[PDB]
């Protein structure tokens, strides 16, 4: 029951990465889009990655066109869009992006089947179905672009955030969890 | 937090019934349709009503056109359809039917807002959205025609069944619950 059963192809199509490569690391899975209202979170995700990389955080981005069709581009067009359009201004992610694919429905990526079903969903509301480009609909489906899952260094899911939760709050929660683990380790030895 | 905050108009349009009239009774809420694959459950519901009426069971039926559009008729056409078409054969329900209305979405009947949110939903699967004629979609939505809720004699919800659970199994569960309550009453007095 770990993420190490799975892997994904990098966005340039050149390398399949088994998630076992992230053994010993905290992994933050984020489904992404280039034309979302939350696409500015890319800037904050870069900052989070740079700040917490020393403590074992790895961010992985999964482009998905299932939420308002907000990732229309081919895989080769995604990095250019981020750099020159939105966020634009020369932006380049400092974390790994993978090929575009489904996160919900019959053709969803299997590691997302695992992740989605490991934690309760992020809201009671699925939303209006016209905006949700998949079938069938299920209680634990990802609700929108930029939903987030934290997986621990043992490959086991820890927690899941609503897409609109700020990246600062996500950071604060990761740090708190890492501190609790450190403290709980020290305390177990004294005991 | 009881069903006694609500009521509904009978299918003939002649009487509004406050659910407080069912104080002291077990109430089984069933959303119904005339052209459903489960419409034959009407025959079993009649039998359940006749068998458990002496022990305080009341069945209430709420026609709804939101599931495959399987209740197209006007209110005055529903009883004739049941009697002459499906189930047909002269069938007449022996329990009260109310006016057609919504059970999910923005215009859902308020007592169903209460009921749906009182118990977990009946399956992980909502289904394919083309068959579900409401918006927005929510985790606790009724899944199909013939979902069922039991409310106790104090007006508080007890349990909820999947639509495909057989009426014999529903009966067995009601009876078991009523027996447990009787036994738990006797046992509390001895104690
Ligand atoms: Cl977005
Ligand atoms: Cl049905
Ligand atoms: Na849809
Ligand atoms: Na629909």
């Amino acid at each position: 029951g770990t993420i190490y059963e799975y892997g994904a192809l990098t966005i340039d199509g050149e390398e399949y990465i088994p998630f076992k490569q992230y053994a010993g690391k905290y992994v933050l899975f984020v489904n992404v889009a280039s034309y979302g209202g939350l696409t500015g979170q890319y800037i904050e995700l870069n900052a989070l990655q740079e700040e917490l990389a020393p403590f074992g955080l790895v961010i992985l981005g999964f482009p998905c066109n299932q939420f308002g069709k907000q990732e229309p581009g081919e895989n080769s067009e995604i990095l250019p869009t981020l750099k020159y359009v939105r966020p634009g201004g020369g932006f380049v992610p400092n974390f790994q992006l993978f090929e575009k694919g489904d996160v919900n429905g019959e053709k969803e990526q299997k590691f997302y089947t695992f992740l989605k079903n490991s934690c309760p969903p992020t809201s009671e509301l699925l939303g209006t179905s016209d905006r949700l480009f998949w079938e069938p609909m299920k209680v634990h489906d990802i609700r929108w672009n930029f939903e987030k899952f934290l997986v621990g260094p043992d490959g086991i899911p820890i927690m899941r955030w609503h897409h609109r939760t700020t990246v600062s709050n996500v950071k604060m929660d990761i740090l708190s969890y890492m501190r609790r683990q450190a403290a709980l380790g020290v305390a177990e030895n004294l005991y």
